[PDB]
């Protein structure tokens, strides 16, 4: 089997992407944030504290003839950025772009933090990291991909995120029309539960490539590109007037600037992030200070190849017995 679904930016800055997902019978369609950096499929629901719902579409298990309470199971997740959610668990039928999994754990939120409430466009998360990070207790549950894997034509999914435009998540096949040149594959460590890999270096603008190993995660649920302070400083040093602002929370730059590209290495291959992809617009409405899309990972504890980086590529998440990651230009 295969599946193919369009993923759409939630706003004009590509702060996140939503993908429609069919849950239950008859189908209830929710727009979920596909997240290769976490491993829980959780949704706003009829059980969510009313004051914490503000415009989201909810899953109502009592209206699904295929929903079953997973007795005794609870879940609770605290994301790196301080957001959180928790609740109980149903199993139900979940379909993504024509690909159907029966008995998928659908984690129903009883509580969500303010960041989730305030984002009316995101109805929940669909985790695509390794199932070892799943938070359901006392019986850990599998991700949608893990459940689908054996049925797929090939045990892969691909992320093709758009810049200020829709893109695609495919399951079970590689669309050879969706990228240019070749796909370069690189090793993955699953030791921390992530799609963790090592970039071979970077360049700033038309500058020379610096060969250096940068370990990090391919994380569709993170907006920005988080890299070591040395690398980030070298980037922003090429933008007149750029500075790191503790008050704002990272590097800012004059909105009148033209940003240089940023290149990252995948083996001997190179992925070029155009300068425009690194512009996250005014820090507040009407400001002439703009927020940067490349930020320091210092004090995160891990480097993160988030949407800024991934949207410059066609990315293969290869879930074979020994997983790997593939990157192509597009």
């Amino acid at each position: 089997s295969t599946g193919s679904a369009t993923t759409t930016p939630i706003d004009s800055l590509d702060d996140a992407y939503i993908t429609p997902v069919q849950i239950g019978t008859p189908a209830q369609t929710l727009n979920l944030d596909f997240d290769t950096g976490s491993s829980d499929l959780w949704v706003f629901s009829s059980e969510t504290t009313a004051s914490e719902v503000d415009g989201q579409t909810i899953y109502t298990p009592s209206k699904s003839t295929t929903a079953k309470l997973l007795s005794g199971a609870t879940w609770s997740i605290s994301y790196g950025d301080g957001s959180s959610s928790s609740g109980d668990v149903y199993t139900d039928t979940v379909s993504v772009g024509g690909l159907t999994v029966t008995g998928q754990a659908v984690e129903s939120a009883k509580k969500v933090s303010s960041s989730f409430t305030e984002d009316s466009t995101i109805d929940g998360l669909l985790g695509l990291a390794f199932s070892t990070l799943n938070t359901v207790s006392p019986t850990q549950q599998k991700t949608f991909f893990d459940n689908a894997k054996a049925s797929l034509d090939s045990p892969v999914f691909t992320a093709d995120l758009g810049y200020h435009a829709p893109g695609t998540y495919n399951f079970g096949f590689i669309d050879t029309t969706a990228y240019t040149g070749s796909i370069t594959y690189t090793a993955v460590s699953t030791k921390q539960g992530f799609w963790e890999w090592t970039s071979t270096g970077y360049a700033v603008g038309s500058g020379t490539f610096k060969s250096t190993s940068i370990d990090g995660i391919a994380d569709t649920g993170t907006t920005l590109l988080y890299l070591p302070a040395t690398v980030v400083s070298a980037y922003w040093a090429q933008v007149s007037g750029a500075k790191s602002s503790s008050s704002v929370g990272g590097y800012v730059f004059p909105c009148s600037a033209t940003l240089p590209s940023f290149t990252f290495g995948v083996g001997s291959a190179r992925i070029v992030i155009p300068g425009d992809y690194i512009d996250f617009g005014p820090i507040s409405t009407g400001s002439s200070s703009c927020f940067g899309g490349i930020q320091s990972s210092a004090g995160i504890g891990i480097n993160i190849f988030g949407d800024v980086a991934l949207k410059a590529a066609f990315v293969v998440f290869n879930g074979a017995t020994t997983p790997t990651l593939g990157f192509a230009s597009k």
